[PDB]
């Protein structure tokens, strides 16, 4: 039978077995035919909100990137399809034409700065404490994939439904940086958290400009002298702590993700404790366009 | 509409409603920047005596507590923000350097032992009584919010105005302790009025010291024999009852705060007989800095 001779030899037809154990990656990547989505504005190679509209069977938001340095496409896409969790958003498809194309999903109520200064007197402690839950899950599922968003803002949390929000993909923003990052240009998940704390404040403050007409130059020195975004209105001491600390000029002084879960968790128990607004008791961008559904209720 | 399997769903998404009633805690953490501030003296990481200086806007008579293990920094910050009575010295501020920063409020005429020391020969038994209701009043306040001070003492009050004092923040001194505080190291709100007996003592003695040269290690024995501190000159036996009483072995022998605040009410509506002051009928720490403006007066 198997000889050590044989064997030595099939060893040019079978590579030798190290079996890993590792978990398989099924993730989904689809190809889409270029007729099948229009582009309708420019948001940004170049960045266009359009519609993804199946032949047959819906008009679903999408965000349409159009970019040699190709590996460098691939390998982006690789890590956005892999990506499974209710409050980061998934990359939709590729479609591989010349020029190749990533499309990501764009919820339909748009992003979650506009709706707070569209919604800012309808808004009750409810909506915003769970908002900043799930915003937390979301970037806690990135920390234990290891990834660093870089760049978490209330313009990058999408509105699927009032009460689901998803952090949009990740493809400098002094305002919303950690000092380690402007100083060096660091980046971690606890830089994450200082931006974490800078968009849980745009949120209560229902869509204020942070640090409005200072100098991003200047920033980093009045951040050294210790100052830090002023408590909003509505926010209890207990709310506004969370987010001081998360501007601790020690990375490791800061909150974790999973920390930060269960801390606003306790408070969306109990809402009307620790946000105070008066009367507590669509969207433009849904109207744009607009069937107009969303790519997670499309598909499985 | 929503079926019972959405409602599971949505309790991924929206915490269970609990309300407890609880009075959201609405106090303010104000953040200053470094620069606003300057230390002229050391006091006490260090403590130093300073002015608060807003640009453009008045100097501002203010500790600077100047202390990883930033949880207590914080922690502490979060009660001493919290406390709102007048007879109660608040948090004026934070400063988030590397080297987290506590600014709480002093007083333009100083600690209160100072004041009786260079104000002896004309301090009238009216201002000593009222005084006494004040600090009880403070003491009061805090036994509401369950917090124990530890340190009263006439030291640890300041003069607003001579006839506003206010118990400095709590941020081991035998003289001033109850037996059990020294024996065990127990501290009760009843430990507090022991402490609030000898403050008294301090005031009518016109800031003679408490057990003066007797070792500290002999305190406690002194105490078990059943010495006191010495009927003051001025204090009727009445006032002095008052004192002895404060100094029970039993702490449930000692009055209460909410007694003391009435009893000391009714001496001060009748001041000149239960005080005997010969001829009864600024400073040096207001003289040092010097607007000198204190913090209550200038915001809210």
């Amino acid at each position: 039978k198997r000889t050590l001779r044989r064997l030595l030899q099939e060893r040019e037809l079978v590579e030798p077995l190290t079996p890993s154990g590792e978990a398989p990656n099924q993730a989904l990547l689809r190809i889409l035919k270029e007729t099948e989505f229009k582009k309708i504005k420019v948001l940004g190679g170049t960045v266009y909100k359009g519609l993804w509209i199946p032949e047959g069977e819906v008009k679903i938001p999408v965000a349409i990137m159009e970019l040699k340095a190709n590996k460098e496409i691939l390998d982006e896409a690789y890590v956005m399809a892999s990506v499974d969790n209710p409050h980061v958003c998934r990359l939709l498809g590729i479609c591989l034409t010349s020029t190749v194309q990533l499309i990501t999903q764009l919820m339909p109520f748009g992003c979650l700065l506009d709706y707070v200064r569209e919604h800012k007197d309808n808004i009750g402690s409810q909506y915003l404490l769970n908002w900043c839950v799930q915003i937390a899950k979301g970037m806690n599922y990135l920390e234990d994939r290891r990834l660093v968003h870089r760049d978490l803002a209330a313009r990058n949390v999408l509105v699927k439904t009032p009460q689901h929000v998803k952090i949009t993909d990740f493809g400098v923003p002094i305002k919303w940086m950690a000092l380690e990052s402007i100083l060096h240009r660091i980046y971690t998940h606890q830089s994450d958290v200082w931006s974490y704390g800078v968009t849980v404040w745009e949120l209560m403050t229902f869509g204020s400009k942070p640090y409005d007409g200072i100098p991003a130059s200047e920033i980093s020195s009045i951040l050294e002298k210790g100052e830090r975004l002023p408590q909003p209105p509505i926010c209890t001491i207990d709310v506004y702590m969370i987010m001081v600390k998360c501007w601790m000029i020690d990375a490791d002084s800061r909150p974790k993700f999973r920390e930060l879960i269960i801390e606003f968790s306790k408070m969306a128990r109990d809402p009307q404790r620790y946000l105070v607004i008066q009367g507590d008791e669509d969207s433009n961008f849904y109207r744009a366009l607009m069937d107009v559904v969303d790519a997670d209720e499309y598909l499985i």
